């Protein structure tokens, strides 16, 4: 897969990974998909001890929903289209931001975001270090009382 | 009229709609003259606006509007303030757009003679918010 360094990255050179990545469509162009149905395409282009790297194609239904990275640091470039980042709010008025093509941005583990409104057949490019091995989706319940589910991804 | 969702409209949403605007001449070529408004509405104003190379908007924020900038014919310099006062400038050439937020503050100057660029805003631009800096150096914000 990718010829990347045998350490973790922080969150500036998981930036630099994802732009420079966007630069080399021969690392990714190929595993370019829609899924007409099914959940979100993703498509890993590496994944070893110390960083994950993917490739996602989106669909203007897809949507993350609220979660966190547990201990992984991230980065996202939009190769084609525009993505709404989006940060939570405790009053409910939450921030969001259109990320478009060309644009990236990246965060540390303590990061809790959401991205969606998706435009139709978006691509962007994921990278997290160290690998998203674990990350936590947050519900809401009828009461309106939120938790935190923890998933092996 | 322009088919529209009914709602303000986002960053990419304005962009669209530049571009679209500027491949679709039979609806702003008879306005080009060396500021005429195409569409304004509750939701956007969009602009078709005429450059001379004098010509500078001085730096300025949109208060709460998302906007959009296709330049159809020449080319314009968009800056961006930065602490240090060595300030990011960008040439948009002929063909090319960019979008931004409402949290963006911005300065765009003629670059050259005769330019002609589609502006929209969303929601509709009632106030700028006009940057200066008095003798003291101290930055001031006049809401216009
Ligand atoms: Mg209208
Ligand atoms: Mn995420
Ligand atoms: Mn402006």
């Amino acid at each position: 897969e990718l010829d990347l360094p045998e350490r973790n990255l922080d969150r500036r050179e998981l930036r630099d990974l994802v732009n420079e990545l966007a630069a080399h469509p021969e690392r990714w162009a190929e595993h370019v998909m829609f899924p007409e149905e099914g959940g979100r395409h993703y498509a890993s282009l590496h994944r070893d001890a110390y960083v994950d790297v993917w490739l996602l194609c989106w669909r203007a239904e897809d949507d993350t929903g609220w979660h966190d990275h547990d201990i992984s640091s991230g980065a996202v470039r939009v190769v084609a289209g525009a993505l709404k980042e989006c940060n939570p709010r405790i009053g409910g008025e939450h921030l969001e931001t259109v990320v478009s093509e060309g644009e990236s941005f990246s965060f540390g583990p303590d990061h809790i975001h959401r991205l969606t409104g998706a435009v139709h057949g978006s691509v962007s490019i994921a990278a997290y270090s160290p690998p998203l091995w674990r990350l936590g989706q947050y519900s809401i319940d009828d009461s309106g009382v939120m938790r935190r589910v923890s998933v092996s991804y």
